[PDB]
């Protein structure tokens, strides 16, 4: 009675892979944001209160950055019911749905999951051509190649090649913050400019939510080679230069940072940002003169205004 793993137990599963919400097809960009989307259709007999089913996923598939754990959207009955909750596991990267009472009373129970995936930005770090996803299961399992890439950075030949690219990484949507993360120089070239080089980080638009009242910034130093596209790497292995160019929680509500008049041709920093947020957020880094009239910035929206994560009700 206690519960137990029935994957075995499982009838007329089919579960299947695609792309379309993409730019264009084939591939699969961050900087833009698109996903994977599992096909999922099934049948048992009857199942008791702690009953089980995995999903074994491949090494870099992720359901959401944030925490170590997600929560998946449950199965439900054709009449929206509690049938079967889901939860992802980012050590073990498997779906785990444990069902409900709903599902013991039944027995002609036929469920389906039509849950979006998304490339890891933690192991697909850089740029790739066609790499192999896979959701499997029972039997049965689900592969599909697609590209993998990250928008380039932003440059103007100012100051010598000032270049820059920023992205939000994690959404602690139930906790309410945001990282993002942001690189300087990314081209990495030594460059110039009387009157100095600065960096500021804002929210561009009048109704963003970002708050950097109260966020929490931290900047490191390396080598354009080194670096990744999608700004998620090892950090500790590179030098910690926060304290001396700027202090998390500032007051203005916005980060403006004084480089000097040179910034070496090895000479690259990586500026992780953890701020609080609501509705939605857009915001940017720049790389300019005191007025941004000779510059470069990028910016990187989120919204999902009252939505979209828990999409309820969805049928193709």
């Amino acid at each position: 009675v206690q519960g137990q793993d029935v994957t075995d137990k499982l009838q007329n599963l089919d579960i299947k892979l695609s792309g379309g919400v993409q730019a264009k097809a084939g591939v699969i960009n961050m900087d833009k944001s698109e996903s994977m989307h599992m096909s999922l259709k099934f049948t048992i007999d009857s199942v008791n209160r702690g009953d089980t089913f995995e999903i074994k996923l491949s090494d870099n598939i992720d359901t959401n950055g944030a925490s170590n754990y997600s929560i998946v959207e449950p199965i439900k009955s054709p009449t929206g019911e509690v049938y079967a909750t889901g939860i992802y596991d980012s050590q073990k990267k498997s779906i785990v749905y444990s069902f409900t009472d709903f599902a013991a009373s039944k027995n002609n129970i036929n469920g389906i999951l039509d849950i979006p995936l998304w490339p890891d930005d933690t192991t697909v770090q850089n740029t790739k051509e066609d790499v192999l996803f896979s959701v499997k299961i029972k039997d049965q399992e689900a592969t599909i190649k697609e590209t993998v890439k990250y928008d380039p950075p932003v440059r103007i030949d100012f100051a010598g090649g000032v270049s820059v690219d920023s992205r939000i990484t994690n959404i602690d949507d139930v906790g309410k913050k945001m990282t993002y993360i942001s690189q300087i120089n990314v081209d990495g070239k030594s460059l110039y400019n009387y009157n100095g080089l600065y960096t500021r980080i804002y929210n561009y638009s009048k109704e963003s939510t970002a708050d950097l009242k109260n966020s929490t910034i931290k900047i490191y130093k390396t080598t354009s080679d080194n670096i990744v596209e999608s700004m998620v790497q090892d950090y500790s292995s590179m030098e910690d230069v926060t304290s001396k160019f700027a202090n998390s929680y500032p007051e203005k509500g916005w980060y403006d940072i004084y480089w000097g008049q040179f910034i070496a041709s090895n000479e690259t920093y990586v500026i992780v940002v953890e701020t609080p947020f609501t509705n939605a957020v857009t915001l940017n880094t720049t790389l300019s003169d005191y007025n941004e009239n000779n510059g470069v910035e990028h910016n990187h929206t989120y919204s999902s205004e009252s939505g979209y994560s828990d999409v309820n009700a969805q049928e193709r």
